């Protein structure tokens, strides 16, 4: 219509005929299929006329494509120098970025615009800004051989590395306007020191709230680990600085989160005794049941010294904890699918076990569940659980004749060979049970042919004795 007349004649550099189309009621800002506009294909090509006029008559300079170039990228990439000025003056987005990250920056870096970077670094520039590779406008330069331009961005970066040890300074003082300035001329928030602590970390360690939430509106990693896997929030915790662990916590940070040590933040809250955070960070999920390596859980450390109140909400925590861990069990031996997923996602354990040892894989294999055995070990449920007589979930399939569920178990590590006290090994039971399909399945996986309960019986000996030929021949054919 009255558009395409324009976005054509906008890249033919038909000058006088793009102010008869605008006279008569032509939309400035139309776009076509892809989404370029009349201001991109002018700067595209190159029609620095063209350009200014349609920005006397309106156009929008920051104006986005399908993919997110705007005219400066187009100005960038074909490295028309007058039309990058003009569109800067008029407040183009220096560091607009397209869905692969690339800046106009990275343009003029690639494709060798001198004049171009120290034009758009006059104007702000990002010099660090990474593309979907992780690669800076100084990578690129030096990757296609611009030598000049990987001069000039290497100059800029080692001044900005001067910012980014100020900022760790600055956020360790509390000098929350020194930050703002810090970051506001380049210095990156996600530095870190020889032993990997962020400003975050600095920030949170003294005190700073202020500090720590601009550092997070400038995209602050909130989970960053230092050296030793400690946090932010570890370091909150530590302190006592409720408000901050606040924060943290609604900004993504890991409640769970261990150091080298096995130490969480419910740990140091406990050990040194602060209510309110042990409160906040239960709130948000944290796991009562963390040991370190010293099999410390965070109540331990609590009645250890002397932090009663702690050590009493921590009691009632497990509490009801070890009556989920009760209902997984029955849960589990009963096929209640549905009810295990959700005893599972409110914190019980897959591991549990009863007086007689016997864990929820054992019930679901031994009842023939599988629903229950495949979400058990998807979450982590020993497969070799011993229960007090030398019992896995693979002699209780075995026993019992469940086909599938013991090739779900040998599919994941399950012992083979394993014997209880007796000496019965789940070759024996199979054989003994005439399940002549877990025999074949078990052979092939190793089944020693040759072992022994303490009566000297082989699995061979077993069949034989019970009256099962076919499997007698199986187990003779092997040896």
């Amino acid at each position: 219509d009255l558009g395409k007349k324009l976005l054509e004649a906008a890249r033919a550099g038909q000058d006088d005929e793009v102010r008869i189309l605008l006279a008569n009621g032509a939309d400035v800002n139309t776009a076509d299929e892809t989404g370029f506009t009349p201001l991109h294909l002018a700067a595209w090509e190159g029609h620095l006329g063209i350009v200014e006029v349609l920005l006397k008559n309106g156009a929008d300079v920051n104006a986005n494509d399908e993919r997110g170039h705007t005219p400066l990228h187009l100005a960038a990439y074909t490295g028309h120098l007058e039309i990058v000025e003009v569109l800067l003056k008029n407040g183009a987005g220096v560091n607009a970025t397209d869905v692969i990250g690339t800046a106009p920056l990275h343009l003029a870096a690639m494709w060798g615009h001198l004049e171009i970077v120290e034009v758009l670094l006059k104007n702000g520039a990002d010099v660090r800004a990474q593309d979907k590779f992780g690669k800076t406008p100084k990578d690129l330069a030096r990757d296609n051989g611009n030598e000049w331009i990987r001069e000039l961005l290497e100059k800029a970066e080692r001044k900005l590395k001067d910012l980014d040890r100020k900022l760790l300074e600055a956020a360790r003082a509390g000098h929350r306007d020194e930050v703002e300035d810090l970051i506001k001329n380049g210095a990156d928030v996600n530095t870190a020191d020889e032993t990997g602590f962020t400003p975050l970390h600095l920030a949170a360690w003294e005190g700073h709230l202020g500090i720590v939430e601009v550092l997070l509106k400038n995209g602050a990693d909130v989970n960053a680990n230092d050296e030793r896997g400690h946090t932010p929030l570890h370091l909150a915790a530590y302190t006592g600085h409720l408000e901050i662990v606040e924060v943290l916590l609604k900004n993504g940070a890991g409640v769970n989160a261990t150091d080298v040590i096995g130490t969480a933040p419910l740990h140091l809250a406990a050990m040194w005794g602060h209510l309110e955070i042990v409160e906040v960070l239960l709130k948000n999920g944290a796991d009562v049941r963390a040991q370190d390596k010293f099999g410390k859980t965070p109540k331990d450390l609590a009645r250890d010294n002397g932090n009663e109140w702690i050590r009493e909400l921590l009691e009632k925590a497990e509490r009801k904890l070890k009556d989920l861990d009760r209902k997984l069990l029955e849960a589990a031996r009963a096929g209640h699918r549905d009810e295990v997923e959700d005893l599972i996602k409110n914190g019980a354990d897959v591991n549990t076990a009863d007086e007689t040892g016997f864990t929820p894989l054992h019930l679901a294999a031994w009842e023939g569940h599988l629903g229950i055995v495949e979400v058990l070990l998807k979450n982590g449920a020993d497969v070799n659980a011993n229960d007090e007589r030398g019992h896995t979930p693979l002699h209780l399939a075995a026993y019992t004749g469940h086909l599938e569920i013991v090739e779900v178990l040998l599919k994941n590590g399950a012992g083979v060979n394993a014997t209880d006290v007796i000496g019965t090994a789940p070759l024996h039971l199979a054989a003994m049970w005439g399940h002549l399909e877990i025999v074949e399945v078990l052979l092939k996986n190793g089944a020693d042919v040759n072992a022994q309960d303490k009566f000297g019986k082989t699995p061979f000996d077993l069949a034989i004795d019970n009256g099962n030929e076919d499997i007698a021949e199986v187990l003779q054919k092997a040896a």
